[PDB]
């Protein structure tokens, strides 16, 4: 496990002349206004990741934020209306455009309620990671070797399930819908950061 | 009278059509648009008048109205955004765009309120009173009444006036800009509900 | 008067019943029919009047009513289908067929709505007002009122008209078939609810 | 486990001359008008199945209709408001007369509210198959050894589940109630694709 | 006047009290019997009149009260049965009985509803007007008003007349044995809500 | 585990001159007038049972019904409310008195929403006997060993959990209260029976 | 009239307020503090009369108003208080101190009802009639209607009068220590429900 | 584990020289007013505990009641809001001041909905204790080692997590709302007590 541990930033974008990242973070909890970003985890494809330590207070990320804004570059994500919420409300930049494996597997795994990640990973690459766990305060001074780990682990798979579910996406006809949910997703994370968490907008 | 034109199949041409966004609503025999074909369409200029179109039974084609549904300098203006656009794709094979919805836009500006049915928003913004939406009437009846072609009026006659304060108020409360990226994304809800999605928010955990 | 003609126990004879399709409803003491007993049948040939029978406690025949619950001649229409099925075979032995059921058919066609009752219908599809079905009755008592006999009539008198519009409607909109499949289960559906199955749909997953 | 693996249909009815057939189906979903069917998997009732490979757009199977249209031949399901839903909706033909385990389970063993498949042949048969899974995309262009023998499972223990199930109606009374269910069940699933499958058309 | 008459803590004496049954409900300032003290007691003989009786805070005795409670002799009537022997045991220390529940044998007997409140049964078994039990009274209050004089009292003008109407009923459709056990364990049904247990039955699987 | 298996009734009541036995049921559901009494276990309470396999259609058990008739002998169950229901409707008498282990259980182990017999067999005991199970049915001509075994353990602790739960009530001040919903009991059963299973007669 | 006064961002001085409590309340833009903001103040020294100051979108400071917020010798009296206590904080700066919460009161007096609120206990406790809290106003408008300057100060010319009643109800039934330490804590639950706790019971198990 | 065992009180108060005292209790259930205080378990925080069986009807407890009361010694309870109502309806007095392990986590272990005992022991300390069991009846006349050790590991850790709690909430700003929550929470036991356990009288 090709792991590289930062405080605060990438140092430079050598590891990032790609044209996607994968990304996720951990935080505090649920709520970003209350809970505060601790983690970046990005990885460029290439099965290495970068695991950057969020200090409380932390207003700019110059290098993650270049990769944020570059529109050229499609952010890749599992928890994608999450993170990207966090991301925006910690550094100020809403990234895009962004790929979320989350929406692709509720349109593509249509034989199951179960969207998590850990599964996929199972069920489309023979891959095992743990699940999303509540045991671990991510605002700790020092984090652990299994903390950057497991941090890893949700990052290193992200473009290979992309490229699994694109082609579900087209084999099933549902690319240009998928597309469209892509595009919209960062509104939707910005209402929620907006007062409209619990809300589906498109309701009734 | 002149308030309420009526006509069987489609719009007999455009000529009151002339204009830059166009009020829209439907009838159907009910909610599920497989099995509930489209019986009405009524449609407003913005001009205080109405035009109510019967639709047949098995009908594919209604060709000037399509055209407006197609037309990309014409914004569609809906309060039903999510239903109609859903029945009109269905029904004649063009999903309309672009277009704004007075409901999403009245739950981005009216959050003081769990209630954002046109008929509250009609009374509240502009003093204007209609009907709720009934349950009563069989829209695929060989004869509507006059009482039915005023109630389908009352559905557009007014939507020219809640989007320009519904966008007034998105401009004041700093929420336009989220706003059109839901009018962007509405037509895709249409289709991901034709496409099996429909009691399912595709963005939720 | 003439509309309405009150009977004990029984049909005096079958004089007013030289029909093909008779509607039945029926008051008891609730809605368990293995502890609240049968308490009236109403029946009406579809000419505009109907008949009013006082069934006393433990009674355990009416042989000229049976004759026409047993005649595979008479379609029993009835709006209450399923539950009076199952209180008329528990009272007397036969399970009434084959029937026509208006709430069974409402579902089938008024797909715009979920109000099925029978009032409601009467209303929508006739122009006609009646009593919603009330919980103020204790129909086992020994004298019955005019407005209770008034009120068990208007539960008969229009299901013919009632059946004659949904029948038009299920052809209209291509349901006949599932509709008449239907009404073939209906008793066993009754028969369920007696074997204790009251509470389950059979077809569930 | 003798399977006989198809693509498209049977070849011929060569071991179809039977009285009643096992049906089940493979999908990719619970919603027929979304979820394509992907699998037809059938036994003669002599312990060999056929699992039958259906491909995306596949418009006839002319041997399989011709037994679901037979009259004098029953069609055995356990999901058989769901496998007559599926069929219909494939190949145009409703197929009737039906037998379904699951009714007769329901109507038989009064005693629980359990009444999978594998329940089922567990407590009536001793014979011991996997629970329906949600871990497999039944679209996949090459089916796996393991999938076929999970296919063919569904469908090798129905003759004898309905012959105990028969006796278990005759015993307690209910034989003739259980045949209206199964004239009716066609006509549920009509239903359901018509657009009631959320309603139960007898509810008061 | 002579229909109502109010006193301070306790009857005067018991010369209106020389019966085989009364008629006894209470106001109190809440649900909770340990937190919500006894504020009125009222009770009928069941001769069309009404004793209202004024309980002040931290009373402990009502000596003339209390002798109907105990005399095993004197049924004592409710309609909020569970409700009222808990708070009078809770306040003077003795459990009444025997009882009659007009609520229980409402249940057993008009099994068409699932209405038995003492408005409903007044109005359908005997055609009197009363209201339903309100929440808008302080009875805690120093001075009672007229109105509210009435209120209390009309709760137990009528429990004798429902009585006689359900043990009627309770004859007629075979349940009176039934009925009657459930009185002898309404008062352990009590006790045990004053023990812990008011959110549970106690006979459930 | 000392087991007497029987056809239909005691053969006499040679075992039974004591002043309470132990009952239990076991039928083909929990709705009596659909699903039939098959089984009646019954203990003395002195470490053997009886196992009476009832017929369908079997109108008189005389022998049995002595003691359910019998004021003098208390019947002790622990699924009461069911079990007087089933046998006051296959035999037609309601019997009487009777004591509850679920009753006084809820009444004394005040700091537990677990009443089962499993349970209190292992809590108050330490004796080791299985849950309640869906996966017999007790119509079968022929009762196995490990279902006469079952039937019996139900009925072999009756007598001491009474004992226990008799020292619970007096310590903690509840002997009359329990006394009260025993005498109540039959009549809970028997407005079952009447139609009002699904209702507590004295919610408000 | 004399009855209300109307103001721009903040009292004109503070002439009207030489006393030791004040009735407050707000109108906003929703229930959600962070998205919704403050419109209105409405505030009463308790003589009948009523200041409505309207705030503008992005106002920061209020310093008359402030001050009083922040006298610990004057008490601010809520029935709306653990959201007011939150929008008034959020807008200015200050969490209002010490506090009175009428509806607060209500639950630990008015112990019979399950209905605590304002135009209930105006009713109840004062015979006055208010209208209850509406969802049909804009309180963003740059023109604030005479019956919407008259609906914002019913929710204030009371609150006095509520308290008085609420302190003897309090006393009376042995809850005033109770009661206080309730209001002490409230100022906290406001800034709970701030920091992202709004929708948890810190206390609950 | 130092456990010293006493009936009806502590005999003096020789190990009780500190600043705060860690407590917990055990009784016949979750009703103050019907289920008996059974034991108070309570710590110095030294490593040892004293665990003290409180009798039927017993009215006084001199030595703990001097503890609870004196301004000068912080109580501190995981279980606050259920452990003081019950000291308070046993011996007259409600304990003050108070701090609550549970409170203290919720605003703090933001990133989990997990606040009971053993998670946080585990969590914050890695000390393995015993989730709250519904098996023991704690007003038996004679107690098992088993259950002094269980009432002593409820104790033996709380000043420990206090200090780790209290450095999160400093952390994390909230130091000011948890000491808010504390001063309060005597009066929600006393409310409790009052009448209103199952209300928020916070509630709108």
């Amino acid at each position: 496990m090709t792991i590289r541990f930062h405080r605060n930033d990438l140092p430079n974008l050598d590891n990032y002349q790609v044209d996607a990242v994968a990304i996720d973070t951990e935080t505090l909890g649920l709520n970003p206004h209350r809970d505060r970003l601790c983690v970046v985890q990005i990885s460029p494809g290439d099965g290495t990741a970068d695991v950057i330590q969020i200090e409380a207070g932390q207003k700019k990320a110059p290098n993650l934020v270049k990769l944020l804004k570059d529109r050229s570059i499609t952010k890749i994500f599992h928890f994608g209306r999450f993170d990207l919420a966090v991301l925006a409300h910690a550094f100020g930049t809403m990234p895009q455009p962004v790929f979320c494996t989350k929406i692709a597997s509720k349109l593509t795994r249509t034989y199951t309620d179960r969207h998590g990640l850990k599964e996929i990973c199972s069920e489309l690459l023979d891959v095992s990671i743990s699940k999303q766990q509540q045991s671990s305060d991510w605002a700790a001074e020092v984090l652990s070797q299994a903390q950057l780990e497991y941090a890893a682990s949700d990052v290193l798979y992200l473009h290979r399930l992309k490229a699994v579910l694109e082609q579900r996406l087209e084999r099933d006809g549902r690319t240009k819908q998928a597309e469209a949910c892509f595009k919209f997703l960062p509104t939707r994370s910005e209402l929620d950061l907006m007062g409209w968490a619990e809300s589906d907008i498109f309701a009734h």
